[PDB]
Formats: C-alpha cells, structure tokens, sequence
C-alpha cells in the first residue's frame, strides 16, 4: 500500500513530534482493530490530532485510523533543504515544476521521482494556544508563556539538570542575569552566578524546579545528544515559539554576514528536527545538514534570506504581519535511492488524506 518508514516523524498535538512507529505502538488496539494477513489497523476510539492541508492552510486535523503493513521495497528521497523521507514506491508525492508558462502541480508516485523534481514541503504551520501546565516552595507557572519559553531556550541550549540543581553555562553574564531575573519572576527563587573552571554558570538549587523541567521532558543525562522539543512548545502560539527560538539563538547562534544566514549546531538529531517544526510554526523555512566536526556528528539548522530572518526580529515592518504567508514551498530533490529490502511500513488515515511529517515538515499523502 501507500505508507511510510517507521522512523518518519509525525507532528501530533497529543504526543508532539513522534516517530510513526512509536505513535502506532502507543495507539495499537485503542479502538476497533483488524488484522488481515500481513496488514493490521486500528480504527481509533478517539481520533488523534495531526496536521494537514485544508483550505490553503496547514492546521490540526483528525486521524481516524493507524495502519501497519509490509512493503517489498522502499524509495528514499533527499532534498536540497536536507529533508529525507522513506516511503513505499506507490506513495504519492505532490510535485511542482517550473515550466515555460508557470508552475504545475501533479501527484507522482515516489518510484517515479527523480533528482531535479520538487516536492511539497511545509513553510508555515497554523495553530497554537497558550498551554496550561497542570500542577522548599516555588511558584509553578500555570501557563507556558513567553517568559518561560525564553528560559527554556537558555536551559535547552546551554543548561543541565542534576537532581538538586538547574544550571545554565554561558560566559555572557548579562545572559545569566537575564535567566536569573526570569527565574525570580517565574518561580519566585533565584540562583547564584559562579565562575567555574571552564565557563561562568548560573546555579539554581531547587529539587522542585528540576522536577518541573523533568516533567516538561528535559533529560537529566545525555541531554546534549538526546533532548527533544517539548510537545507543549509545539502546541504554543507563535509568540511563545519565537521567544524560545530567539533565546536558543542568543545562546548558540552564529551569523554569517555574507551568506546572510543564522546557523545553530546541536548534538541532538531529534532536537534539530524539532527546531525545524518550531521554525515552521513561525513561517520560517530552514535547512538541515549533518556535519562531522572533530570526529563527531553534529546537526546544523540554518536560516537564510531576508524573508526568513526578518520574522525573528523583535522590531518588524508592520506589513510583515498583514502579509499572510504562502504555506507550501517546492523543494528540489537531490538524491533518490531504491531500496529492495522488505520491511514494515506505517500509515495514518486522515480526513484530508494528507498529513505533515518527515525530519523537517513535509506534506505526505494517505
């Protein structure tokens, strides 16, 4: 059938950005299940909200069924932006061609895709509401607002969790003082700025505060390689996402003045992919590259061009708000790989017959 590889990420409201195989395993049997030969599916008792294309926007839509099957082979497609999707050969992709007279859209089976073709990718994801967070003493924020998203950006970029201490490592004391101010405003407690052997740090000693961030999904070990974007951020308004993104960039961003691009490099591959979804909530299209640096693999997210970059600014021309985005772009295929080995594949049935997935946001078809 038409299906995708199990490692394909899918954006969901309930679980955040999750591999479709893990979504399947979580929901397998929660509804009316049918097994027919090598195929199986569950009609979900309650649909799961994913994202899809409806009336010119990418919005939350209902997925009613989850499906697991087998395919004899697969097609793996890589694009110029660094998207890489692995799908069954009959999986339908939406392409765009630049012609004599203009732009032509048609559906094309993955097996017929060639380098030079351009597939539909998502530039802008709609939605987002202030997320309610369910509850010595601290105050626990009740909403994920811009202040908490900014603090989360410092913590995810440059911070660690230990059982008794929330730490931020950064040589810019003004940044540490801003994080400390946010700690006082948000949690009612503050920390101390310390000179450590390698870097300055702000240390906040509070087991309840650590527990707060643990509950948000910040890892306590192997954080550099394993952090993920919290599902609460992926459900947040664009202004909250932007506070997080700008805080991250302040910590780790570089600007190439001649390429005109902001670059961040992370050791977390799934973290990098989550950042691309957060950027799409802002209407920013990013590029992704793996880089081998000093004998290790890192993950580079880049933001290029005045249209992208101006959306990060705190001061913006007022039309930037009235100019409503175009939501879909067409991304050039650079490599196609034909994979004869059979494997399990997965699908989700939605009311639009499409959904948003891939390592960076891509329009996929049922």
């Amino acid at each position: 059938g038409k299906a995708v590889d199990g490692n394909t990420l899918v954006l969901t409201e309930e679980f955040g950005l999750v591999k479709i195989k893990e979504l399947y395993e979580k929901l397998d049997g929660k509804g009316r299940k049918t097994v027919e030969g090598n195929e199986e599916w569950t009609e979900l008792e309650t649909p799961v909200t994913v994202y899809g294309y409806r009336n010119g926007r990418i919005v939350g839509i209902k997925a009613t069924h989850i499906y697991k099957g087998i395919s004899s082979g697969m097609i793996e497609i890589r694009t110029r932006t660094g998207r890489k999707i692995k799908v069954t050969p009959i999986h339908k992709l939406f392409t765009g061609r630049v012609t004599k007279d203009g732009l032509a859209l048609e559906e094309v089976m993955a097996m017929h895709i060639k380098p030079g073709d351009r597939i539909a990718v998502v530039k802008k994801i709609d939605g987002g509401e202030y997320v309610k967070l369910t509850t010595r003493k601290i105050k626990v924020p009740e909403v994920l607002d811009e202040d908490l998203a900014e603090f989360l950006g410092y913590l995810i970029a440059d911070g660690t969790l230990k059982p008794r201490t929330v730490a931020i490592y950064n040589n810019d004391e003004s940044l540490l003082k801003r994080a400390n101010f946010l700690s006082t405003k948000l949690f009612g407690i503050n920390g101390k700025i310390v000179q450590e052997r390698t870097v300055k740090a702000l240390l906040i000693h509070s087991k309840p505060l650590v527990d707060f961030f643990r509950k948000l999904g910040i890892p306590e070990s192997k954080k550099a390689r394993n952090w993920k974007v919290p599902r609460e951020l992926l459900l947040s308004p664009p202004s909250v996402v932007k506070a997080f993104i700008n805080a991250y960039i302040v910590c780790d961003g570089y600007y190439h003045e001649r390429k005109g691009e902001i670059e961040i490099t992370t050791a977390s591959e799934e973290g990098a992919y989550g950042l691309s979804y957060l950027l799409a909530k802002l209407g920013i299209y990013a590029t992704f590259r793996k880089k081998q640096i000093k004998g290790k693999e890192y993950y580079r997210i880049a933001i290029s061009g005045k249209t992208n970059l101006e959306k990060l600014g705190i001061k913006r021309e007022t039309r930037g708000y009235t100019n409503i985005d175009i939501v879909i772009l067409f991304d050039e295929v650079v490599e196609v790989k034909y994979i004869p080995e059979p494997q399990e594949v997965y699908d989700i049935t939605t009311e639009t017959h499409n959904f948003v997935g891939g390592n960076m946001p891509t329009l996929l078809h049922n």
